[PDB]
DNA sequence: AAACATTCGTTCACGTGAGTTCCAGTACAAGTCTGGTC
Protein backbone atom coordinates (compact mmCIF):
# COMPACT_ATOMS: atom_id res chain seq x y z
CA UNK A 1 0.00 0.00 0.00
CA UNK A 2 1.43 3.53 -1.07
CA UNK A 3 -1.58 5.01 0.84
CA UNK A 4 -3.66 4.99 3.91
CA UNK A 5 -6.75 4.28 2.48
CA UNK A 6 -5.85 0.71 0.57
CA UNK A 7 -2.68 -1.39 1.66
CA UNK A 8 -1.87 -4.39 3.32
CA UNK A 9 0.63 -3.06 5.93
CA UNK A 10 0.41 0.35 5.34
CA UNK A 11 -3.21 1.04 6.62
CA UNK A 12 -3.01 -0.11 9.85
CA UNK A 13 0.62 1.94 10.93
CA UNK A 14 -0.32 5.59 9.11
CA UNK A 15 -1.22 6.99 12.37
CA UNK A 16 1.63 4.54 14.43
CA UNK A 17 3.73 8.36 14.08
CA UNK A 18 4.51 10.99 16.13
CA UNK A 19 3.28 13.86 15.36
CA UNK A 20 6.29 16.03 14.68
CA UNK A 21 7.94 12.93 12.38
CA UNK A 22 6.32 14.04 8.38
CA UNK A 23 9.69 12.95 6.49
CA UNK A 24 11.24 9.64 7.25
CA UNK A 25 13.27 6.60 6.22
CA UNK A 26 13.27 3.38 7.80
CA UNK A 27 15.49 0.07 6.90
CA UNK A 28 13.82 -3.36 8.13
CA UNK A 29 12.75 -6.65 7.63
CA UNK A 30 9.16 -7.87 6.76
CA UNK A 31 8.37 -10.61 8.48
CA UNK A 32 4.80 -12.75 8.71
CA UNK A 33 3.36 -12.88 12.34
CA UNK A 34 0.42 -15.76 13.62
CA UNK A 35 -1.55 -13.95 15.94
CA UNK A 36 -3.40 -16.93 17.42
CA UNK A 37 -0.02 -17.70 19.08
CA UNK A 38 1.45 -14.35 19.09
CA UNK A 39 4.62 -15.68 17.60
CA UNK A 40 6.40 -15.14 14.20
CA UNK A 41 6.31 -17.47 11.71
CA UNK A 42 9.98 -18.32 10.72
CA UNK A 43 10.51 -18.52 7.00
CA UNK A 44 10.53 -21.33 5.10
CA UNK A 45 7.29 -23.76 4.73
CA UNK A 46 3.77 -22.67 4.19
CA UNK A 47 4.45 -19.61 3.36
CA UNK A 48 6.16 -16.84 1.31
CA UNK A 49 5.80 -13.18 2.63
CA UNK A 50 6.11 -12.05 -1.05
CA UNK A 51 2.87 -13.35 -2.16
CA UNK A 52 0.97 -13.95 0.81
CA UNK A 53 -2.54 -15.21 0.48
CA UNK A 54 -5.34 -12.45 1.49
CA UNK A 55 -7.60 -15.39 3.32
CA UNK A 56 -4.27 -16.68 5.53
CA UNK A 57 -4.86 -15.20 9.07
CA UNK A 58 -1.18 -14.20 9.01
CA UNK A 59 -0.42 -10.24 8.83
CA UNK A 60 2.53 -8.99 7.80
CA UNK A 61 4.95 -7.00 10.57
CA UNK A 62 7.71 -4.83 10.09
CA UNK A 63 10.72 -4.94 12.11
CA UNK A 64 13.01 -1.87 11.92
CA UNK A 65 16.71 -1.70 12.82
CA UNK A 66 17.72 1.47 11.30
CA UNK A 67 16.69 5.43 10.26
CA UNK A 68 18.06 7.41 7.61
CA UNK A 69 16.50 10.27 7.22
CA UNK A 70 14.10 12.49 9.72
CA UNK A 71 12.60 15.91 9.23
CA UNK A 72 14.81 17.15 6.29
CA UNK A 73 17.92 15.49 8.69
CA UNK A 74 20.57 13.33 7.28
CA UNK A 75 21.34 10.61 9.91
CA UNK A 76 23.67 8.43 7.15
CA UNK A 77 26.93 9.66 8.54
CA UNK A 78 26.16 9.59 12.35
CA UNK A 79 27.11 6.84 14.67
CA UNK A 80 25.13 3.72 14.78
CA UNK A 81 23.79 5.25 18.60
CA UNK A 82 22.82 8.09 18.21
CA UNK A 83 20.63 6.71 14.97
CA UNK A 84 19.21 4.33 17.64
CA UNK A 85 18.53 7.35 19.82
CA UNK A 86 16.54 8.89 17.32
CA UNK A 87 14.69 5.81 16.18
CA UNK A 88 13.26 5.52 19.55
CA UNK A 89 11.62 8.65 19.30
CA UNK A 90 9.70 8.11 15.73
CA UNK A 91 7.32 5.75 16.53
CA UNK A 92 5.07 4.17 19.34
CA UNK A 93 5.18 0.33 18.66
CA UNK A 94 1.98 -1.36 18.03
CA UNK A 95 2.80 -5.12 17.98
CA UNK A 96 1.93 -7.12 15.09
CA UNK A 97 1.89 -4.20 12.97
CA UNK A 98 5.75 -2.36 13.54
CA UNK A 99 8.50 -3.15 16.00
CA UNK A 100 11.70 -2.45 16.62
CA UNK A 101 14.55 -5.28 17.32
CA UNK A 102 16.25 -5.48 20.98
CA UNK A 103 20.01 -4.80 21.27
CA UNK A 104 21.42 -5.78 24.19
CA UNK A 105 24.80 -3.98 25.13
CA UNK A 106 27.24 -6.92 25.59
CA UNK A 107 31.37 -6.57 25.79
CA UNK A 108 32.38 -10.12 26.84
CA UNK A 109 32.43 -13.05 24.76
CA UNK A 110 30.77 -15.12 27.32
CA UNK A 111 27.98 -13.02 26.47
CA UNK A 112 28.05 -13.60 22.70
CA UNK A 113 27.74 -17.48 23.27
CA UNK A 114 25.18 -17.43 25.70
CA UNK A 115 22.97 -15.04 22.59
CA UNK A 116 24.30 -17.55 19.87
CA UNK A 117 23.12 -20.62 22.47
CA UNK A 118 20.08 -19.24 23.74
CA UNK A 119 19.37 -18.13 20.00
CA UNK A 120 19.53 -22.12 19.43
CA UNK A 121 17.10 -22.47 21.69
CA UNK A 122 14.29 -20.85 20.55
CA UNK A 123 15.02 -22.12 16.76
CA UNK A 124 16.43 -19.06 15.76
CA UNK A 125 19.45 -19.08 12.58
CA UNK A 126 21.51 -16.97 14.46
CA UNK A 127 22.42 -13.73 16.40
CA UNK A 128 24.17 -10.60 14.66
CA UNK A 129 26.57 -8.00 16.69
CA UNK A 130 26.38 -4.50 15.50
CA UNK A 131 29.87 -1.75 16.44
CA UNK A 132 28.27 1.41 18.62
CA UNK A 133 30.58 3.87 15.92
CA UNK A 134 29.64 2.10 12.78
CA UNK A 135 28.61 4.63 10.21
CA UNK A 136 26.20 3.72 7.37
CA UNK A 137 27.59 2.67 4.11
CA UNK A 138 25.38 1.68 1.40
CA UNK A 139 26.50 -1.16 -0.66
CA UNK A 140 28.89 -2.32 1.66
CA UNK A 141 29.48 -5.81 3.57
CA UNK A 142 31.20 -6.45 6.54
CA UNK A 143 32.20 -2.80 7.88
CA UNK A 144 30.32 -2.51 11.28
CA UNK A 145 27.87 -5.39 10.94
CA UNK A 146 28.83 -8.89 11.60
CA UNK A 147 26.53 -12.41 12.09
CA UNK A 148 27.06 -15.50 13.40
CA UNK A 149 25.54 -18.89 13.03
CA UNK A 150 26.02 -22.18 14.67
C1' DA B 1 132.52 -11.10 3.63
C1' DA B 2 128.81 -14.43 2.40
C1' DA B 3 124.49 -17.21 3.40
C1' DC B 4 120.01 -17.74 5.63
C1' DA B 5 115.85 -16.11 8.13
C1' DT B 6 112.29 -12.47 8.91
C1' DT B 7 109.34 -8.71 7.46
C1' DC B 8 106.54 -5.73 4.49
C1' DG B 9 103.92 -4.04 0.50
C1' DT B 10 101.80 -6.49 -3.11
C1' DT B 11 98.77 -9.92 -5.36
C1' DC B 12 95.18 -13.36 -5.87
C1' DA B 13 91.34 -15.92 -4.22
C1' DC B 14 87.23 -16.49 -1.49
C1' DG B 15 83.30 -14.98 1.48
C1' DT B 16 79.37 -11.62 3.00
C1' DG B 17 76.06 -7.56 2.66
C1' DA B 18 73.13 -4.37 -0.31
C1' DG B 19 70.65 -3.04 -4.72
C1' DT B 20 67.88 -4.45 -9.03
C1' DT B 21 64.71 -7.43 -11.99
C1' DC B 22 61.57 -11.31 -12.66
C1' DC B 23 58.24 -14.60 -10.88
C1' DA B 24 55.18 -17.67 -7.30
C1' DG B 25 51.77 -17.16 -4.04
C1' DT B 26 47.70 -14.86 -1.37
C1' DA B 27 43.55 -11.95 0.05
C1' DC B 28 39.61 -10.22 -1.69
C1' DA B 29 36.04 -8.08 -5.42
C1' DA B 30 33.04 -9.50 -8.75
C1' DG B 31 30.96 -12.88 -12.13
C1' DT B 32 28.98 -16.98 -12.41
C1' DC B 33 26.63 -21.00 -10.87
C1' DT B 34 23.02 -23.43 -8.16
C1' DG B 35 19.04 -25.14 -4.54
C1' DG B 36 14.45 -24.29 -2.12
C1' DT B 37 10.13 -21.86 -1.42
C1' DC B 38 5.67 -19.75 -2.40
Amino acid sequence: GASPTEGSLTPFIHNAFKADIQICILDGEMMAYNPNTQTFMQKGTKFDIKRMVEDSDLQTCYCVFDVLMVNNKKLGHETLRKRYEILSSIFTPIPGRIEIVQKTQAHTKNEVIDALNEAIDKREEGIMVKQPLSIYKPDKRGEGWLKIKP
